[PDB]
């Protein structure tokens, strides 16, 4: 019986279990979920994706049910789109005929054009890091106009989904909580769902209603994971983007804001990475391999291609925003992206108390060189994306949301600033000696701190990074649009400063991550 194998495999893996238990409640995470996924895949000879195992809507019973369903026999797959066993993927593989039904595609070019006034916005990924502040930014604009923000969140039912979303605004900041509750009760609608499933995992009546009522879609949701392979991210990030596009191409046209990533530039020559070019020409072929964030980069690229196809077929207006590292909120306390690579690094440096002399390549004489960290704080990013996205009722344009300043503000300045603020971090001169001692210290930390540390991403720091000031990639469409729209206090992309970095240490203490 399938549930028995599911139970026993979980017990053996995690050192324990009830069929109503959730994998994460038993000590599971996204990486032990990969081990679990591969184990069950080999036993039952069916796909058992990580997403099925880790979804907040699913328990072990749900995993067993998924296996039973697959064993007795229609969604797009890696195999049906790219060909089974393929180690390279092409933009030409990703055609809309393989994701959307013929009737939707035939009717799409003649659909009514976008509404002149945006009153209702559908937002994906709202309980995520960036999405929560995109939700807030839309609520601030729309509530005073009698408008609505609808949000799809994973959960067992609408009540559980709402609870998950509410909890991300509880971080020890009274002003944040008050502001959220004020706006949410007036303008927020929360639906349990899943954008990798048909009809976005919704009740049919809700999906039909959204096809009629929604004026604009903000697609911020994705499985953001730097270790998982492309096959595991295909469902949430590629099929998911196609499901969002389907809604945008039903009943009437709905402009789409799509979140992407600097990782789509991997494998492309910086001079050839055209910020506002056609992504199908810029990156026509990509390889699947063991490189850092390869699967993630590929998955987000694939979504861009599909949306570009949707624009060319139906004139669907799209704005893509390729993010760098989206850093902490500069006002709201306890608000930082806890699982991101940067937060993990800062936490690890504070916890271990040791940093290298430089994170970057030394010069010929062994001296520290000028370097830049490609990061933008979320409060700026959320305002920029919302403003520029609202202006995107026509055409297709892309933005590189990277920090282009040749300001010499990088990881070594951040360590200096933490030391000047009173945090004991000693400098180890040899990078390879630091990296070795850093790893040892990390393994000696208590389990909670070690899991929150940079340990599972340490392979990104195998070599010192190149000493680059500014960004290698084009940023001029983003920078100039941000200057013209006069965004924030800067009327420009911000510089990262001492206040922001010291706030990381304060937020880490406030959340009890230590
Ligand atoms: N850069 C791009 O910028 C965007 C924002 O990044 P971020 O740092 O905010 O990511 P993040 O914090 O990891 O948030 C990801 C969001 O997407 C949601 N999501 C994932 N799979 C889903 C599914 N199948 N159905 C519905 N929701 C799903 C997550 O919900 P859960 O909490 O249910 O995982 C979460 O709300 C991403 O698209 C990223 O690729
Ligand atoms: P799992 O969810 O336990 O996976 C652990 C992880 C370290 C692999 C995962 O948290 C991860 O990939 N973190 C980095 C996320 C990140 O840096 N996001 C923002 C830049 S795209």
């Amino acid at each position: 019986p399938v549930i028995e194998t599911v139970q026993r495999a979980a017990a053996a893996l995690l050192g324990a279990v009830d069929p109503e238990a959730h994998f994460s409640d038993l000590g599971g995470d996204s990486l032990s979920a990969l081990t679990y996924s591969n184990f069950l895949h080999e036993i039952f000879q069916v796909e058992v994706p990580v997403s099925v195992i880790v979804s907040a809507a699913n328990n072990l019973r749900s995993v067993a049910a998924h296996i039973e369903k697959e064993r007795s026999s229609d969604r797009p797959t890696f195999a049906s789109v790219h060909g089974a066993g393929a180690t390279t993927i092409r933009a030409s593989d990703l055609k809309l005929e393989k994701f959307l039904d013929a009737q939707t595609l035939a009717a799409a070019p003649s659909l009514p054009r976008p509404a002149s006034e945006v009153r209702t916005v559908l937002l994906t990924g709202s309980n995520g890091w960036l999405g929560r502040f995109l939700a807030l930014a839309w609520l601030e604009r729309l509530v005073p106009q009698g408008g609505k923000v609808v949000v799809i969140v994973r959960g067992k039912d609408d009540k559980a989904a709402k609870a998950r979303l509410d909890s991300v605004f509880e971080s020890g900041d009274p002003a944040l909580l008050a502001h959220y509750e004020d706006l949410a009760d007036k303008g927020l609608e929360v639906l349990a769902g899943d954008f990798s499933d048909a009809d976005l995992g919704l009740r049919k009546a809700d999906w039909d209603r959204l096809a009629d009522e929604v004026d604009l879609i903000v697609h911020s949701g994705a499985l953001v994971n730097h270790v998982l392979p492309y096959s595991q991210l295909f469902g949430p990030n590629v099929v998911g983007t196609a499901e969002v596009a389907k809604l945008a191409l039903t009943k009437r046209l709905k402009p789409v804001t799509y979140l992407s990533t600097v990782a789509v530039a991997v494998g492309v020559e910086p001079s050839a990475f055209e910020e506002d070019g056609d992504i199908r020409d810029v990156s026509a072929v990509r390889s699947i391999d063991e490189g850092y964030a390869n699967g993630y980069g590929n998955s987000k690229w694939a979504g861009e291609v599909l949306l570009r196809e949707a624009y060319e077929h139906a004139g669907l207006p799209v704005r893509v925003f390729r993010s760098d590292m989206i850093l902490a909120h500069r006002k709201y306390t306890g608000q930082l992206n806890v699982p991101d690579q940067f937060t993990r690094l800062i936490l690890s440096l504070l916890a271990t108390g040791i940093a290298p002399k430089s994170f970057y390549q030394l010069d010929a004489t062994g001296g520290r060189q000028r370097a830049h960290y490609d990061g933008i704080p979320v409060d700026f990013t959320a305002e920029a994306i919302t403003t520029l996205g609202l202006a995107g009722s026509d055409g297709y344009h892309s933005f590189d949301v990277f920090n282009p300043h040749h300001d010499g503000v990088g990881l070594d300045e951040f360590v200096d600033w933490l030391v000047e603020a009173g945090h004991p971090i000693s400098r180890v001169d040899d990078y390879a000696e630091w990296l070795s001692r850093f790893e040892t210290s990390l393994r000696g930390l208590p389990e909670a701190q070690r899991q929150h540390s940079v340990l599972p991403l340490l392979h990104a720091f195998a070599q010192p990074a190149p000493a680059i000031d500014g960004s290698p990639f084009q940023t001029k469409n983003f920078q100039s649009s941000v200057q013209e729209a006069k965004v924030g206090a800067e009327h420009d992309i911000p510089h990262l400063d001492k206040a922001l970095i010291v706030k990381y240490a304060e937020d880490i203490k406030q959340l009890g991550l230590l």
